[PDB]
Formats: C-alpha cells, sequence, structure tokens
C-alpha cells in the first residue's frame, strides 16, 4: 500500500469516570495501537481523529495486561510513529472527508457517549462508503453506525447487513450493563436492532472474531482488533 490511501482512525472524545470503581472510560488503548500498526505496516497513512480532537485513555486498557510487550514498548516511546500520530491526531471537522479510503472505528465504552451524534466523523465514514471504501469499527465502535443514513440509500447505512461488537454479556463481566441502561446508551446488539442490521454473537465475549459484509468489518473486542484491521484490508484490496 501507500499514502494515497489514507485511513480515518476514529477515536472517542468521551473521557471521564465511568467503572464502578472510579476509573475513566476513554480510548482503549490497542483498539487505536493495533489497527494503527497493522495499517501502517501495509503501508497505508493514517489520520487519527475524534469528534473534538480531544481523547483520554481508558484507565482499564493502560493496565500490564492489556498493554504489554512491543505494544508498551511503543506506547511509552514518544519518538513512535504511533505517539507521533496521536500528536498529530486532530478534530473531524478540520479534516476533507474526501481525502479517506477506510474508515476505522476503534472504541472503548467511550465511543457510546459520543459516536451516535459525532456528525462529522460520519461522515468521514460515509463519504468513505459511498465511494467504494471499507467502513470498519472494533468493540463499541459501531456505535457510530448509530442514527448513520447512507445518503445514497436514505436508510441506514447497515440496515440489512450483519456485523458485530461488544457482546451484552461482556457487559455484566465488566459491571456496565445497569450504568449502559440508565444512560441510554445502546449495546451493539442493540445498535443492529435499532438500525435493522443483523448482530451475529461471537460464540464467547473474548474470541477473537470479525464479520465482513461486503465493505463492512466489525470485530468484537480488543482480542479482535488486528483481525478487524486485517479483513478490512482484505475487504478493501482484490488483492
Amino acid at each position: 500500500g501507500s499514502h494515497m490511501v489514507k485511513v480515518l482512525l476514529a477515536l472517542t472524545s468521551y473521557n471521564e469516570t465511568f467503572y464502578s470503581d472510579g476509573k475513566k472510560t476513554g480510548v482503549f488503548v490497542v483498539e487505536a495501537l493495533h489497527p494503527f500498526e497493522v495499517f501502517r505496516k501495509k503501508g497505508y497513512e493514517i489520520q487519527l481523529a475524534s469528534e473534538t480532537g480531544t481523547f483520554g485513555w481508558d484507565d482499564h486498557s493502560v493496565v500490564p495486561d492489556f498493554l504489554n510487550g512491543e505494544d508498551k514498548e511503543i506506547f511509552d516511546n514518544v519518538n513512535s510513529e504511533f505517539n507521533v500520530a496521536l500528536k498529530n491526531l486532530k478534530k473531524a471537522s478540520d479534516l476533507d472527508p474526501n481525502d479517506y479510503d477506510i474508515f476505522f472505528g476503534s472504541a472503548g465504552h467511550g465511543t457510546l457517549f459520543d459516536y451516535p451524534n459525532a456528525k462529522d466523523l460520519q461522515k468521514i465514514a460515509t463519504t468513505v462508503y459511498d465511494k467504494g471504501g471499507v467502513v470498519s469499527a472494533v468493540c463499541h465502535g459501531p456505535a457510530i453506525f448509530e442514527n448513520l443514513n447512507d445518503p445514497k440509500t436514505g436508510e441506514p447505512l447497515i440496515k440489512g447487513k450483519k456485523i458485530t461488537g461488544f457482546t451484552d454479556i461482556g457487559e455484566d463481566i465488566l459491571g456496565v450493563t445497569d450504568i449502559m441502561k440508565k444512560g441510554n446508551l445502546l449495546t451493539i446488539k442493540q445498535v443492529a436492532e435499532k438500525e435493522g442490521a443483523t448482530y451475529i454473537e461471537p460464540e464467547g465475549p473474548w474470541d477473537n472474531f470479525t464479520v465482513t459484509d461486503g465493505r463492512i468489518v466489525t470485530g468484537v473486542n480488543p482480542q479482535s482488533a488486528v483481525k478487524t484491521a486485517e479483513d478490512v484490508i482484505a475487504a478493501f484490496e482484490c488483492n
């Protein structure tokens, strides 16, 4: 690949105390880092963006269990391409949506708050989709498809499409189900129901699992982020 292919790697802008233990949600590190690295190694240019130009990390995603090895080295090295890209992160409205050929929604629970109304990021997604690009997200990232009509059809972009994303049971295990129900924050299954999509549930909540429906590619969880990016490449190229 070349820098003529530009990936819009979307991050959530929501960064607030969220969990019962008082920790914050925000961007789940490896859901940005893994796809960044997959696309970088492929040769694409990657532009990070959030709806405000600001972000913070999900506190649960920076712990040794989830951030270790070469990932952590990249994260800690201020001169890594990943960190250069974070410094170059832009507010979505400051970008030209026509510049991008792939849209990839990184997540973390923060996305539940902003992605459904992130109209500038959403416009980049539909612009990408409507010119024959690939639109993708991992984990709660598919919240980007909530309230999102495809200009070419006048119907929800994922109407009649298959997607996956973070499981309902996963929300129980993380202790955020009640928080979500009180905030009218929709699980990805619920997003599919709202939009007339079909949610495909992985066998287990932590499985490395993706779904490709034409040029829509989704994955379940942090464990699926690499595969989601790889399967974006598969869907995007002929190769």
